[PDB]
């Protein structure tokens, strides 16, 4: 019967290794095999609305005849083995999509969808070499773990996405144990403790000591802050340079406040060119998908469309899966919400065709410290050559507010960054109140002339729009780590007073600055907790005591010999 | 197979006129009969997403052996004939309990749950009298639709919950037509633009000219504006009268800042000594259940606890529907979010044995007039004669801010008050700073002594916690429309310049005001779009031009002849 369906629970899949996972299959009443379309959930597989709302109403695919395999991946509820964030979960696939190839009812086209970590698990199928793999759908994902969500571009550490997702897991590992423990409910009373207050989880130093966490998930130490560097570890488990080989069809969704977004980016560009590869991407922050937040509203359009995109992904794949070549007519290959006026627009490329890369200059007399200072932007070169001077004492960082925190107040991304303007640490250059239109939709990226007190430290960069009643609302932002300056994997320090000029990646956005608005522009050298601070040391930073740690006098070069300035991809649209 | 389970889709079942509805079946693999808990859903019963995740993990009941019957109601999507709310809801669900009772898969035992119009729709089926219904779980919903949420209990329009659901089910109505019409894009745009802006829609006057929402759903007018006494009209789909009658277990959820809460708690107290009733209240709003406000954090703990709620649940439906006489051992019988302490606590009844119904009479020297005023709150009696008096424009309304709201910014109940503290029209009195915690749980009303220039007009009041940083956030609020002091049914005008003392039901609430808190209370004369505004001329308000309506200057009377006060259910717990 058409559109009717059974479900199958605790089906268990055996691994290379003999350790069986446990899967439930969705299949339709079909009289042959059919389409099947895998997701790998280490959030119980069981528990369908936790995550489905951030994705599809998937039962639509299976009401039209594709079978659907949810997975609880290795050591996870259901599932036998031992729980290992990441590196298991390139042969699991391998494994699973190999059993799934093999049942009566799998036609031989198997594809992917999902969110978050059941995202990045389409990426470690990706590079399986299965042939029966013929579309992936990856949304708010990475396939880079080190550059999202756990490090960054800038070699920062995380560190709320790691201590919030590790307490999140804690929570699941718990749960999904063999049988009950007497700590188990104190236990779930500390997590509770640092999901309430990540900031605070992670303010505690020496920061690698994590006695809870270090106990329930020993890679949060082991992995993840003992390897500040982008090492072998790292590139172990990074799928990012074999993206390029592949020529798998790829629907990737991201959001402009999603921990993930440059890494989204960066993997559809990877696949473009050897197969279909389509973006969606919303004005979404990881936990807040409603285009409502407390000081910006994007309209209901924002509201993630899920119903459109389940549209999308039936027709994407029925145009793979089922070789239905008309599937994806009138289909776009770029849609992006484009903040300011606030509309879904179609585009045929990312970054778009036409990006103008315009430097934007730092200038303006006296101090740019604070709003009220007289940093300027501008895109003429400065005339005069200037320094802004700040102390940056880790002991009192730039608190993160907004932008593409994930776990500490990330429902709130295009957040006002008037409560921090007024410190002398946040430099702070605007252009002049615009009288027509700006559009900046790409990646985003700053080269600044700086020096440091200090043989290490860190400076930041963030994109803000200043709307006429004085909202300044956050659009994007990066860190550079000095160590990292010139490569992620071997660190040196610096020369105290010695000019540097560094590149800031500021990820990517899609804003049109309206009349009546400022580009505005913060520089500093901490944002606390989106990422670690600095010991200002060239020490190991996360073994490091507060009382350790260094103040740094930091200063911001501008003029016409040290132009530093941020390169905004600019696009005109008459 | 235990666990696994058949999904059928669009069966079709007869009412007793020959319409059918469409229902989808989930039914577990099991050798003989199950019980059945049935589900009636204007919101398309295939997209399970859009409410569960209000509800519960449901399909957990499957997989422990109950089958859920989900249908979409008249007149919508899958279903024939013609949708008008309410109305048809009582005659549908008898059949359809009846058809399910008749079904080979069926063991005798049906119950119930939803949320929302999934809530509303229970109730409208436990009047049937069908004995097979065994037990129901409304969530967020109301006996009396006048009540909640159209009206309420002061006969005051809930304009932006009747426009913005309006908007809500026309978006619905024309995705599930026959065919597709040339001006269904056009509409569908009109539609976003009511849902991007509730209080603008309700701010055309005459109320009653809703060109678009008049002819989507004609009932918006014939029904709700057109009818604004508790009329026969609202009599007739009325389910609260016949409640008491009842011996129908009910498991009872709500949340603070729901537009329902009242009437959620009034159909606790109907069926409490009749049936095993529960109630489970948390600090939700109706499209916010987070815990995650603006300027107001409840802690993780607050967010809608979906997992304990489907095991409370099951014990519940197992208890009623399978006779296991143990099944809810442990369980309270009441459990409350108690905001301020942020803690959920149990409770044997509500309202709470040992409630002080404790009067707070509004005092000060000089006007209370702003909250820089000189009102004052205090347990005792006011020793002075005094009145604030504020005129009240209804071209300037005070805006709604936080509170029940349903569509209008309806995400934020527990809302700032500061930004409306600067008006005139906005009475404030407050306690001295507290140096001891005060607990009110429970139903909040207050006793005004009032006079008007006008035959008509409207008192509002809201309570209020003013926290250390100033932050004075709403707590519970409500209206009396004048004409309807003395009954919703028959209204009559007042004479101006006499004083009346008028009840103003401020619905319920449970709060912990902490030391460095103070208890604050707002008067005013109107609250908009949570409610309508009065035009002061004791006409025929929805159909009144703006031009029409008139100013009043009105005056709040306080002193030991005029003993305003508001009525607190104050908790001591040592
Ligand atoms: C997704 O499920 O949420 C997490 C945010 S850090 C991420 C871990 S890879 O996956
Ligand atoms: C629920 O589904 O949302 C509506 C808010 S006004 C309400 C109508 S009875 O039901
Ligand atoms: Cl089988
Ligand atoms: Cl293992
Ligand atoms: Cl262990
Ligand atoms: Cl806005
Ligand atoms: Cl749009
Ligand atoms: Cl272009
Ligand atoms: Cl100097
Ligand atoms: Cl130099
Ligand atoms: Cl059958
Ligand atoms: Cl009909
Ligand atoms: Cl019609
Ligand atoms: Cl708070
Ligand atoms: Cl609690
Ligand atoms: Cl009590
Ligand atoms: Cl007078
Ligand atoms: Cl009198």
């Amino acid at each position: 019967v058409d559109g009717n369906y059974s479900v199958a629970s605790n089906v268990m899949v055996p691994m290379r290794d003999g350790v069986r996972l446990a899967v439930d299959l969705y299949r339709p009443d079909a009289d042959g095999p059919v389409p099947v379309l895998l997701v790998r959930n280490p959030y119980d597989k069981f528990d369908v609305f936790a995550w489905s709302t951030q994705s599809t109403n998937w039962l639509e695919f299976v009401r039209d005849g594709y079978a659907v395999v949810i997975q609880d991946t290795r050591g996870l509820f259901a599932s036998e083995g031992e729980f290992v964030p990441h590196v298991d979960d390139e042969a699991d696939a391998e494994d699973t999509l190999s059993w799934i190839l093999e049942q009566a009812w799998c036609d031989g086209n198997v594809g992917m969808f999902g969110v978050s970590y059941l995202g990045v698990t389409q990426w470690q199928a990706a590079v399986s070499g299965v042939g029966g793999l013929k579309a992936i759908a990856p949304s708010m994902a990475s396939a880079d773990l080190y550059r999202a969500p756990w490090y960054g571009p800038g070699g920062a550490l995380s560190v709320e996405a790691l201590l919030g997702w590790s307490a999140k897991i804690g929570t699941g590992l718990i749960t999904s144990r063999s049988d009950a423990r007497p700590e188990d409910a104190a236990d779930f009373v500390q997590l509770a403790a640092i999901l309430n207050d990540v900031a605070g989880a992670a303010s505690v130093t020496p920061l690698a000591e994590q006695p809870l966490l270090g106990r329930l998930i020993p890679w949060v130490i082991d992995q993840v802050v003992d390897h500040p560097d982008n090492d072998e570890s790292w590139q172990s488990i990074s799928l990012f340079e074999r993206l390029g080989g592949l020529a798998t069809p790829a629907l990737i969704t991201a959001g402009w406040y999603d921990g993930f977004v440059g890494e989204s980016l960066r993997t559809f560009v990877a696949v473009k060119d050897n197969a279909d590869a389509r973006l969606v991407v919303g004005p979404w922050s990881h936990s807040n998908l409603t285009g409502r937040n407390a000081d910006r509203k994007f309209g209901i359009a924002a509201t993630y469309p899920i119903q459109e995109a389940t549209t999308m992904h039936k027709a994407f794949f029925d145009r793979h899966l089922r070789g239905e070549t008309d599937a994806l007519a009138g289909v776009p290959k770029v849609r992006l919400f484009v903040m300011g006026i606030d509309e879904w627009r179609d585009e045929t490329d990312w970054p778009l065709p036409d990006t103008a890369y315009t430097p934007f200059y730092l200038g303006g007399s006296g101090a740019a410290n604070t709003s009220t200072g007289g940093g300027t932007l501008s895109t003429s070169i400065s005339g005069t050559e200037s320094a802004d001077t700040y102390l940056y004492d880790p002991a009192d960082p730039v608190p993160s507010l907004g932008g593409t925190l994930l776990f500490h107040n990330g429902d709130n991304g295009p957040a006002d960054q008037r409560p921090i303007h007024d410190r002398d640490d946040v430099l702070c250059y605007s252009t002049e109140v615009l009288t027509d239109p700006v559009e900046v939709t790409g990646t985003v990226s700053a080269r600044l002339f700086v020096s440091s007190s200090a043989v290490d430290t860190d400076f930041t960069a963030k994109l803000v729009d200043v709307f006429p009643d004085g909202r300044a609302i956050a659009l994007c932002d990066g860190i550079v780590r000095m160590r990292y300056r010139e490569t992620l994997v071997n660190p040196t320090l610096i020369e105290a007073g010695e000019i540097y000029e560094v590149a800031i990646d500021m990820l990517a956005t899609s804003n049109v600055f309206l009349p009546g608005h400022r580009i505005m522009v913060q520089v500093s050298s901490s944002n606390f907790p989106k990422y670690d601070r600095n010991s200002n040391t060239g020490g190991v930073i996360a073994r490091e005591q507060l009382e350790e740690m260094c103040t740094a006098v930091n200063r911001i070069h501008r003029g016409p010999e040290h132009p530093s300035h941020i390169v905004l991809p600019i696009i005109k649209r008459k």
